């Protein structure tokens, strides 16, 4: 994967290319206003090593921080998420894989329209990498989910279980 970003709007500015897990950007990028993805899925976060608010991008040019749901130019970090070639997700009701559960092997705009929880406690990603957003459509809070256990919220990122749509890591091209 590849991806440049850029300290000003319109890919303008001081600007500094990834092509792999970067925990520290901050000696060499101050800011974060646009972003061309040449290739590869990719999440920004807000603080170092990983930490901090979220940003799913995917291949395509992105010319306002806005248009990732950036809610600040602050990237300090940023994730080469790895592709794969199928996706599986379990979801419950509870922590520790207890209660209702609901397996996913395809992108969910809203989740309560399959499973009658606002929240979701508990998740097992069997293959692929997946975003899984506090809102429908693809809104709110961004986690990304690469396959492993995760036997409560906190381990996805998450100050509370609200969950409302699930997506797959995939590059289109």
């Amino acid at each position: 994967g590849k991806i440049t970003l850029y300290e000003d709007r319109g890919f303008q500015g001081r600007h500094y290319e990834c092509s792999s897990d970067h925990p520290n950007l901050q000696p060499y990028l101050s800011r974060c206003n646009s972003a061309r993805v040449d290739s590869g899925c990719w999440m920004l976060y807000e603080q170092p090593n990983y930490s901090g608010l979220q940003y799913f991008l995917h291949r395509g040019d992105y010319a306002d921080h806005q248009q990732w749901m950036g809610l600040s130019d602050s990237v300090r970090s940023c994730r080469l998420i790895p592709h794969s070639g199928s996706h599986r997700i379990r979801l419950y009701e509870r922590e520790d894989y207890r209660g209702q559960m609901i397996e996913f092997t395809e992108d969910c705009s809203c989740l309560q329209d399959r499973f009658r929880f606002n929240e979701i406690h508990s998740l097992n990603v069997l293959e692929g990498s997946w975003v899984l957003y506090e809102l429908s459509n693809y809104r709110g809070r961004q986690y990304l989910l690469m396959p492993g256990d995760y036997r409560r919220y906190q381990d996805w990122g998450a100050t509370n279980a609200r969950v409302g749509s699930l997506r797959r890591v995939i590059d289109f091209s």
